[PDB]
């Protein structure tokens, strides 16, 4: 029964929610990911020191005991965010990376962003500091295709923020677009991406034919096969500025199967078996470990995971549902066997 | 305010269901349509004359007295069906036409081409769902696909065949029936008039705007507004109304369909006004089916008023319940 000994995995982007939510699924990101980038997004988000600091002790009280788990923290990125506030942060360790969302000049400034030149003092901040930041890389303008606003942002704001920051880290987080992959195999040192296993493993095809699937529904929506394919030949590659990031992103089921369907899969117990699975398909598999364990801490300038584990080849049958204080979870790929397991 | 008066419409492009549901949704049709188009896709499908006699007559119960309603029967196609039940069928009245699905249905247009021919020679117009359903074809060009591969091959075989491409969803398809002759007409829906894939998908995903063929981007969305309100006399209503139990649309893996008979007449209205065509309403929703059926128009009339009606949430089922398309929503037009 054939095995895959990695070092210790990490999770360059991550969804752990809050409360009762939090305690329920921490547990399957820390007993596989040595650290993980928690992102900001709650209600109300994270854009000051004080309280990250105190949602990384939540995230801390949850994890069970013996697990080696180091949540890495996110500043979400407004209009109204003090460049000091952002910068004692990281220099306290408590900010790992900022988090850039899609603009919108409706947004309130607590909340958001109107646009990337609202917030240059902070990205000049960040660029002088050595800070990275961390791009959903979207544009949200009524009037865009939902499939086309990917490529979109890479022309109207990647492209014309790092020609203006040229010493800006900036991780693309979850790109699924061949546009975005060219993009990023193409660029420098100073930019990286992570890719989900749902962009990897399927297409809209999967979210849409003979049926509406809204577990495959997350954001940056699912694109046709050729971007698919253009993502799953470049992690193949063994190119070594693309790694892991799950973007596991949970929520209720009620909350998923409704008239309208929350973004987000919940794949944090599947995901490291689904890169596994892909790898092994795109006869990758001296690729891997790197996409996993080395990609990202050489980036983020982190150390690499010292310890080991191990996935078995050996099939297992994924949960139907996870249950949690008052509704339940469905995990990506619920029901369905998994091809590698963790030992 | 303002009221619009027309010749009492018909839909022709229908889903009814049987049983339960069959009771509840038909009283939305027949209290203002004088006559629709009911599709055969029950399971199991009407592929006989006795099944559409029987069927026909399941509605007939259903419909509340003082509607003027008559429902006209289809056959649905497979690859093995015999032309003389066909045949038989539109000699008797009890189908009005055929429909062809593509497996996932019908096999191949070859596999079938005496049942064609048939339809061809006794003038019988042949319904296409217009899609190609290989796995490896993109959802979102399935319809374009169809055209090249399927429909324009077929109608040069048959050159005397009619044609309803039905519910069309692209430029690709209002081009071709545009530019196509007498024989080829189309239907389109509310729904892929008044909306496109944003729609179902942004800030959330929307069950109940999920329906076949899929909603495309804007610029088809457009073609259709633009085919519609240009006066094209080929073009006509067919809702698709297609209603599922709340909980299997809102499911892990939700049925395609929009049930819009409720309110896909003020919807159309709505399109038209926007389009500064109100003065082809008429012959879209009342006129241009009949002429392409080679049946009398209605001789009566329906008002439509401008006054702002609400959609109600849900419509009660025997078990579960049925969400109209737009629920809790604003219509601006409604049937007086
Ligand atoms: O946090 C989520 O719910 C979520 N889910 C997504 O699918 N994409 C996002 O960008 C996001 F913030
Ligand atoms: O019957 C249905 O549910 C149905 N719904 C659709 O959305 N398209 C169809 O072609 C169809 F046959
Ligand atoms: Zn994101
Ligand atoms: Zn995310
Ligand atoms: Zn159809
Ligand atoms: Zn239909």
């Amino acid at each position: 029964s054939q095995v895959l000994k990695i070092r210790r995995p990490d999770d360059w982007h991550l969804h752990l929610r809050d409360g009762d939510m939090l305690k329920t699924v921490v547990p399957y990101t820390s007993e596989i990911y040595g650290r993980a980038i928690v992102m900001p997004n709650l209600a109300p988000p994270v854009t000051t020191v004080e309280a990250a600091v105190a949602y990384r002790q939540r995230i801390l009280d949850a994890v069970p005991a013996g697990h080696d788990f180091t949540p890495l923290m996110t500043c979400y990125l407004t209009d109204s965010l003090d460049p000091n506030e952002l910068e004692r942060g990281f220099n306290e360790g408590v900010f790992t990376a900022a988090k850039l969302y899609p603009a919108n000049a409706t947004t309130n400034s607590s909340h958001g962003v109107t646009s990337v030149d609202a917030i240059m003092p902070v990205l000049e901040r960040m660029e002088k500091i050595g800070m990275p930041l961390l791009v959903h890389g979207e544009v949200t303008h009524a009037d865009i295709d939902i499939f086309d606003r990917e490529a979109r942002f890479i022309e109207s704001v990647m492209e014309p923020l790092r020609q203006r920051l040229t010493a800006l880290k900036v991780v693309f987080e979850h790109i699924t677009t061949k546009d975005a992959a060219d993009y990023v195999r193409d660029g420098n040192e100073r930019l990286a991406a992570t890719i989900t296993p749902q962009h990897l493993m399927f297409n809209r095809n999967h979210m849409l034919v003979g049926g509406v699937r809204p577990h495959l529904y997350c954001l940056p929506i699912l694109k046709r096969n050729i971007h698919q394919q253009a993502l799953r030949e470049l992690v193949a590659s063994g190119f070594n500025r693309v790694f892991l990031g799950t973007d596991s992103a949970p929520h209720a089921r009620h909350r998923k199967e409704s008239s309208c369907g929350c973004a987000g899969c919940f794949n944090a117990p599947t995901a490291l078996g689904s890169y596994a699975t892909v790898f092994e398909e795109m006869n990758a598999l001296q690729h891997f470990e790197a996409f996993c364990s080395v990609n990202g801490p050489q980036f983020y300038g982190l150390p690499v995971n010292d310890t080991f584990i191990e996935l078995v080849r050996e099939e297992q049958q994924v949960a139907e549902s996870i249950a949690l204080t008052d509704d339940t979870l469905v995990p990506f790929l619920a029901g369905e066997t998994v091809r590698w397991s963790v030992k």
